[PDB]
């Protein structure tokens, strides 16, 4: 528990109360450090016995130093350390738009381990979860955050030399705004998610979008405009006929960058509307347009260097003003993906030096309900950051360790309800921590994808180990307590369906008994004590709003448990000669993996999940 | 009772009928005739009754019954307007009705009245090569709409399929499989111009087919996003009512191939009432199948007169669509289907339309039961039969064992008493119930001070009826418990509101300990109760939607008892769910002089929040 007795030499003010915020983190051993800015390296450390020089090249890649040094004095008494990082900026890019809006408190953690890390800059990502003056709607019982709780993040951020960009959103993916029934939201719809290009009222929105963000310091924006399917199909059909899309795009893109324009906003945005430059009056409009822009090619998937080579070689030949957008597997439900996150880390670095591409953007997305926790890719922000600053992983769980108090190795079992033993590493999406959750009992129609001899034991190993790590874990324990439990429900669920069905098919009543006496009932005793586990991290990490719905679902899950309960038990008294739900044959759920040698699938739709009726359609 | 001149099909059929109907001990000489739909005459124990179609029988002895306590001497003639009057039950909202039920309610639609019995089926029949179409839904087998329409043959009852060959098949279509995802153009429509969407509706049509009946609704309603989804990115722009053009002609070729005849909804043909290369394909299509022209929601005869004439310009083989409204939540609204009758009924008549079919629509989860909507059923017969309303409550009472008026009591938890009669679709029994507790979106339109009374009325009214009222007791005592939720839960929201801007803890505490625990206790009541009635009425299939929802629900009545109970010990400075300003929910009502609204999605009651988003 002893305090640091480091001592530093040419630090401001600014850097020294930065630093022992930091010691919070990481333990600065009893040394001298002389710290000067240089232009030389990104990072340069030298020295020893006790007497170490230190340069950065940018104000925060100080805070990567400081952990660099820990790091190296553990084992060692000379440091020769010379870093110089790939990328002119390297950025952590939260979700705060799939129901989970990480809080004040945790916003300002992330942004220390970020510093610690190397990063430049932190973003958040904000479909409706931004309060706009005048518009009531957007951001409803959504906890969307104010001007000033924004302007706190940042400047928090400001604190450890780290910029800020929202991600927001400008044509498309406004579903939680655009439901309300109000004459002053309908009308400014073009149908489902999708605004409505060429109404007034809508650029007076957009208006209203960018006058919240100008209260910010940044000047930078990432404004969305990815190519909606529908867009110019709805209401602006009925109301225009027929027009050229790419025509359409451009119409509205051009209106939003004067408005950004106008508040000084520079603005990046995904390429995929400009993929056919890689009918002249149209290509002519484009090509205007993309030199407004920062274009960012996003892929979270290719296992190889030159899939994504190809693809920059292709936006090259339009546009060097490029950003790339990787992926922290952290949108498939309950557990991430760190490991297939390092896999295609390692190649997309590859390429984007190759092409030289200066700017990286590692995104956090959480589809459908934001049920991972925030914190639970640690290791995959780490991955990047050693990738851009040493060009490998040589470093990387002794640097996790020191800015964590975990191994990589240990923090990445976070993912073992997914890490299934017969997967190939390099395929992604494949999420059984989720869907054998949410899947109903009485009809799993997730059933083909299961293998039974196989996930019980894993699910089971996975929660003895998580337990261990738990214990080690310190102020992340909670991440790995609500893995165990999850793990541990899993290994029994995995197959409860399936043996339900064995049982009534072979009338072993002796066994359908105890399934509805006992394993149902502490089934429904398990998922309530990890719900408990999940509220307690979903409050730690986010606002409460969002949670409602995470309550909605496992609250049906339990029911269902029940019913699963209650029907055996009125076959059981001879009351039912059948039991209708389990006379059905069940078929694979989806045919996506279908040609693969393993049984697991990706399902990431919780109202399909969850059953085959009806439940959001008319 | 004896009688003489019945087949010993009709015989039988009386057995049956003898279980709703109560026949005196007279005699009673049948006979066929052209004379009249219906005519009674006779008196001192001996009567002459003759019917036009053998089906009339069965009403006509719900009329004799009915006259003889009354009176020793009948004069009955009746000139049934419509040549065919039929009732059709949604099978397809998750709510499926089982065959049990399906015979239950021929039998009433035989004593009523009705010459057609319509069932309607998205993806809820099963087709060979097709397992995915229905599945886990309880799609009938062959076995089981050849039982039903078995079942209706023995009143001289006829059987017509509802069906769907263009939309509406999201149940089907979301099945992520290539043999599935191949058939679609874009949400919940079919591929206009595959193949594999052609053999398809072959196999609809192949089901079909083992059935007596050659007349079914094949839908063809005019669906916004047809042509625009996957049909765009593999064909390019073309004009829609050409596309629909192509896409009838292929179905009715092979509806002609199986020997069927098609009815379809009008809406295609609206515009025909363009390029002309389009009018002669869209002209020559008109004249192969019949029309139907929907409306559940005019409370005037000339509002319906107007449609009728521009339908009559088009082609006018055409036939009307009315609403029993149970598709509003858990609650029907009988009064409200009875008011657009009562006018729907002048304008069938002024305008010579032949044949009437009421729609039992089961919107958005089917959670409203079965035989809710009984008393808009022999509205609509006493309308056909007799142009009048003079003979509803006492046939009704022949036919159910109740006064009509106390059978519509089961409407009460949508009967504000602010509300005007005929503004539709005003639906608080759903949306005070699904409503959250923390997070209540729709308390700007709730009224605790007329609302609780009216709600806790009707709990009592409810049991009361409930206690006389046989083998529908059920439907009663669902709602009874129902209200008695409502009155409470109505403003708990509001009062936990409240309490906590006033920092009357000891209220708060009340609330989390006793009130909502209590609630949570009806709310398991209540679905008991449902499900009891669920399953009586329909298939297992569907009910598990109502489990989740209802399961979400107590699971966030317990997330507003531990939220409460963390801001009681200390542990938090505010509630933030409470400091969130409540809005209106909607505006569709906003101009009036009461606070009720429609709200008829579960998924957008609940919430506020992303839930079927990705």
């Amino acid at each position: 528990h002893m305090a640091s007795m480091v001592r530093f030499t040419g630090l401001s003010l600014k850097q020294t109360q930065a630093i022992e915020v930091l010691k919070g983190h990481i333990s600065l051993p009893d040394v001298e450090v002389a710290v000067t800015q240089s232009d030389q390296a990104s990072i340069s450390i030298e020295g020893e016995e006790g007497h170490y020089q230190l340069t950065y090249r940018k104000p925060h890649q100080l805070y990567r130093a400081l952990s660099l040094l820990v790091t190296v004095l553990a084992e060692a008494d000379k440091v020769e350390i010379e870093e110089q990082a790939a990328y002119e900026d390297l950025a952590y890019m939260v979700d705060c738009s799939r129901n989970a809006v990480l809080n004040v408190a945790s916003a300002k953690q992330m942004i220390e381990i970020l510093a610690l890390m190397g990063y430049s800059t932190f973003e958040l990502y904000m479909e409706d979860t931004y309060q706009i003056e005048g518009q009531p709607y957007f951001g409803y019982f959504r906890g969307a955050y104010s001007a000033e709780e924004l302007q706190e993040i940042e400047a928090y951020a400001q604190q450890f030399d780290v910029t800020f960009v929202p991600c927001i959103q400008t044509l498309a993916h406004l579903s939680a705004f655009v439901k309300w029934g109000v004459k002053e939201v309908q009308e400014l719809r073009d149908v489902e998610d999708i605004l409505l290009i060429g109404e007034e009222k809508v650029y007076d929105l957009i208006d209203g979008m960018f006058a919240t963000l100008s209260k910010l310091k940044t000047r930078k924006v990432n404004i969305g405009m990815d190519e909606a399917h529908l867009v110019g199909l709805g209401r602006y059909l009925i109301l225009n006929g027929v027009v050229d899309r790419s025509l359409l795009m451009c119409q509205h893109l051009e209106r939003v960058l004067d408005i950004a324009d106008k508040y000084g906003f520079h603005c990046q945005m995904w390429s995929d509307m400009f993929f056919k430059l890689m009918p002249e009056e149209t290509r002519v409009y484009l090509d205007r347009l993309k030199d407004r822009v920062t274009l960012v090619y996003w892929d979270y998937y290719q296992d190889s260097e030159e899939k994504y080579n190809r693809n920059f070689r292709n936006h090259h030949k339009i546009s060097h003003d490029l950003a790339f957008a990787g992926g922290a597997w952290k949108w498939i439900g309950f557990t991430p993906h760190n490991h297939f996150s390092r896999l295609v880390a390692i190649e997309a670095n590859k390429a984007c030096r190759a092409n030289q591409i200066k700017e990286v953007i590692v995104t956090g997305w959480g589809d459908n309900g934001g049920e991972t926790a925030q914190f639970s890719i640690l290791p995959s922000l780490q991955i990047w950051a050693e990738l851009s600053y040493r060009n490998d992983l040589d470093g990387l769980s002794a640097h996790f360790k020191t800015n964590t108090g975990l191994t990589v190795e240990d923090f990445m079992q976070i993912d073992l309800a997914n890490l299934l033993p017969d997967l190939p590493g390099n395929l992604s999406g494949i999420n059984p921590n989720r869907y054998v959750f949410y899947q109903d009992i009485l009809c799993p129609i997730l059933d083909q994808h299961m293998t039974p001899e196989q996930d019980k034991p894993h699910f089971a190993q996975a929660a003895e180990t998580l337990a261990n790590i738990k214990e080690k874990a310190g102020n992340y324990a909670y991440l790995f307590e609500t893995q165990a439990q999850l793990n541990a429900i899993l290994s029994s669920k995995v197959d409860v369906g399936r043996r339900i069905r064995q049982a009534y098919q072979a009338d072993d009543k002796e066994s359908l008994q105890q399934i509805a006496r006992q394993e149902l009932p502490e089934l429904r005793s398990q998922i309530e004590d990890f719900h408990a586990l999940f509220s307690h991290q979903w409050l730690k990490e986010n606002k409460v709003f969002g949670l409602d719905t995470v309550d909605i679902r496992m609250g049906g899950l339990l029911q269902r448990i029940k019913r699963a309960e209650s029907r055996i038990e009125v076959y059981l008294a001879g009351q039912l000669d059948r039991i209708d739900e389990l006379e059905v044959e069940i078929l694979p759920f989806t045919d996506f993996y279908a040609d693969k040698d393993f049984a697991a699938t990706t399902a990431n739709q919780w109202h399909t999940i969850a059953t085959a009726s009806t439940i959001y359609t008319t």
